[PDB]
DNA sequence: GTCGGCATAGTGACTGCATATGTTGTGTTTTACAGTATTATGTAGTCTGTTTTTTATGCAAAATCTAATTTAATATATTGATATTTATATCATTTTACG
DNA sequence: CCGTTTCGCTCAAGTTAGTATATTAAAGCTGAACGAGAAACGTAAAATGATATAAATATCAATATATTAAATTAGATTTTGCATAAAAAACAGACTACATAATACTGTAAAACACAACATATGCAGTCACTATGCCGAC
DNA sequence: CCGTTGAAGCCTGCTTTTTTATACTAACTTGAGCGAAACGG
């Protein structure tokens, strides 16, 4: 399995690796999203503050707000998917 | 257990009974295509009304393009001490140029 | 310092204490082979830095005056975005006419095999030899 | 203060009511043979 220090070791030794990469780990430990669907969200998604996402494997449908946040590593929700609308686009 | 002499021990040659095999002949049963006829087939030869496509203008919308026009910018014209470029061309260094 | 006996340990065979899964269904991970465009490199060629000196040409202030490129309009017009609608051609919606297969039915030769009396080679039936050490007997 | 009658009792065939299932998994517990530590000479 994989701990919270452990993470933060690997965050940033994705340092060589593109700008993308951060923003995917962030994400789906946010999300806690499977990495299937991770890939096929769009920004045309998100619905007023939410977050519509089609699970591929088994189906089913739930919505995140954009308000969640991560108290143990220092990840926004929010802030985190504004930060893939200004680096990737 | 080997070596020496009639008895072992399957396989091969030999001879005629016994029977499946090779022919010949009569006769029933059913396959297999030719030839004319019947009629629903698929395309053929056109007519007609609805759907589709080429076609001949029509016009509000859009802003450049040309000529009238004014003015900052450019040129003439002084005058003279001081600073920069200038003719040639073999060496030396930077930048272009194709693979 | 040394020996002897008890005690801490682990191996070996009985005596108890506890908890309970298999298939579907659909992915997710990761070693390995596969397929172009742009820029840093590099040798070679073209433009430029090197270099200096008397003579030639440009450096520039301070203001009058004729000249002119060209943005600034300001009105003129091709150009451009967008349908509207009918002439003209395409093409299902009908239908008889025409040549063509599946089928309706008569006409005829012949394939395919039982049935039956013979004819006879050949496999099977019955007995002895071929070919060479056993068994039994001596060494 | 003897003799008959009736509440009981076992044999058989039912008719129910409480306990324990099947199996790997993981230990626990009393010998006995064995090596090293610690006390007695």
């Amino acid at each position: 399995r994989l701990t919270a220090d452990e993470y933060l070791k690997i965050y940033q030794a994705a340092e060589s690796s593109p700008c993308w990469l951060r923003l995917a780990m962030e994400l789906a430990v946010v999300t806690g999203q499977r990495v299937g669907d991770l890939c096929e969200m769009k920004w045309s998604d998100i619905v007023d503050g939410y977050l519509y996402v089609e699970q591929s494997k088994t189906g089913v449908k739930i919505a995140i707000p954009t308000a969640l946040h991560i108290d143990a590593l220092g990840i926004s929700m929010k802030e985190t998917l504004d930060k893939c609308k200004e680096i990737l686009g």
